[PDB]
């Protein structure tokens, strides 16, 4: 019973972690096998950031400009390419506490665990999801750039998140492993506004079930709908449409509870339109939405 | 920018679990040096739970009746003793991955990290904070107990709880790596009934302080008070009084922010009279009393 904001255990990730330094810029790297992965912009100067051509600024750089401590210890390198807007930088040692590990690019909606880490040091962990304007609302300091966002299935680590940068409005933005940005995000600073921050409904509705796992009922109504009148809602509360793949992905859940999804919709649907009236669901007074239906659950199962 | 819910980055805890089986029931332990701690009730039936004399249960148990397992790997276990409502479990090897560590005990309103366990394996790490009434709310299925509370202090992992018990209100309770029990709880199948959940002033304090940083102001009020005036206010929302010890621990938020702590009372005192108006500060629609002024501190400096 109780449910939390669960990170993953971070270990794996942790042993990965190296400060990478490009002249006078200090970013974070990951470190898998021979290859330490870092935000391109740790060539660059505050000067620089505000009209890098990163291919030009790489021209004058070396592997021996890069230097990459693990721990105490520095590493040497070898080899150093520019992936879209990531830096992989090869090392001679292929880094020994290399966990099983995919590259994955998540899509909105879906939660992560982002280590956050100054100077390749983790410093904490917390959990977050891609937001559906692509952003994150992480938790960065001058220095935090390099830290990742990842999942982890049973032993298998998925790295699906960079942290690049920071918005004028204190949300976040980053790359996959790939250097790709989620979102339309450049590695310059500009201005650069995010997008509608809807609200994931589909993980509001995996957290509802949640609730009700964990003796949270009040808010089960009488009521059904149908995913056209709770789409309707939906939109009207800058909510994500629900589809029939929402559905299907919330049938665990629903099989768990008896409480079928299109009813559980209808009590969104009242908690969106009366509001909670100061009452709480799992000590929130408002409704979370960055709990997958995976991510319930796991947590409800217990899955290590 | 941004503020989150951070746990302790886990992997120098992930190092220490174990899973420790007395006949048929299996649990967490915790392997420091070369003993592993584990809650007592590894040794009871769930009949037992209902009234378990422990000195009694544990004549009948011997060495060898103790398995305790780290990873896929069995350990010898060469002693065992029972101090408090712990056992500890002398094992033939010492932990490689023993990091420097301390058992502390902590106060109500102190906050820290989870690792959840299960069979002596990680499932996912949360923060978390000991309630003025000394519950948790925690995240704990069947199988979770023996999972670990810990504060890291660079490399020191300060161990200040063991998870026990859930209550039937779904609120946790344990004890310190003593086996001391946090509050009046018992290791027993008993109606066990929390008294009064006070929010944890000087928490909310510094969380306040916290979105002040970063950028959330609204709230910020044209008033002072006085301790005394506060506190009457205080009393009234079931808040804990805030004392000068209280006011001294923010100072250094006080200082970052120009915002003087009797100011920053009265905005709370206006915010406990007014309530949020369906606005939200650092993204809750609640004042957030699980972050105190030494993790606002840390986290918006950002120690490693
Ligand atoms: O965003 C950047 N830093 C930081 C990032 N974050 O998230 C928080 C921070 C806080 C406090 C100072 C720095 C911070 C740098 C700093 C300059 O502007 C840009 C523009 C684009 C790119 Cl890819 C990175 C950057
Ligand atoms: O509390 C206990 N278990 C569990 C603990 N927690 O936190 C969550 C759980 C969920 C689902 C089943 C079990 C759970 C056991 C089970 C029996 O009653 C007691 C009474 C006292 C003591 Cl010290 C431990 C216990």
């Amino acid at each position: 019973s109780g449910f939390r904001k669960m990170a993953f255990p971070s270990g794996k990730v942790e042993g990965c972690m190296v400060q990478v330094t490009c002249g006078t810029t200090t970013l974070n790297g990951l470190w898998l096998d021979d290859v330490v992965y870092c935000p391109r912009h740790v060539i660059c100067t505050s000067e620089d950031m505000l009209n890098p051509n990163y291919e030009d600024l790489l021209i004058r750089k070396s592997n021996h400009n890069f230097l990459v401590q693990a721990g105490n210890v520095q590493l040497r390198v070898i080899g150093h390419s520019m992936q879209n807007c990531v830096l992989k930088l090869k090392v001679d040692t292929a880094n020994p506490k290399t966990p099983k590990y995919k590259f994955v690019r998540i899509q909105p909606g879906q939660t992560f665990s982002v280590l956050a880490c100054y100077n390749g040091s983790p410093s904490g962990v917390y959990q977050c999801a891609m937001r559906p304007n692509f952003t994150i609302k992480g938790s960065f300091l001058n220095g935090s750039c390099g830290s990742v966002g990842f999942n982890i299935d049973y032993d298998c680590v998925s790295f699906c998140y960079m942290h690049h940068m920071e918005l004028p409005t204190g949300v976040h933005a980053g790359t996959d492993l790939e250097g790709n940005f989620y979102g339309p995000f450049v590695d310059r600073q500009t201005a650069q506004a995010a997008g509608t921050d809807t609200t994931i409904t589909v993980n509001v509705l995996a957290w509802l079930y949640a609730a009700v796992i964990n003796g949270d009922r009040w808010f089960l109504n009488r009521f059904t709908t149908t995913l056209n009148d709770f789409n309707l809602v939906a939109m009207k509360y800058n909510y994500e449409p629900l589809t029939q793949d929402h559905v299907d992905i919330l049938g665990p859940l629903s099989a768990q509870t008896g409480i079928a999804v299109l009813d559980m919709c209808a009590s969104l649907k009242e908690l969106l339109q009366n509001g909670m009236n100061g009452r709480t669901i799992l000590g929130s007074a408002l409704l979370e939405d960055e709990f997958t239906p995976f991510d319930v659950v796991r947590q409800c199962s217990g899955v290590t």
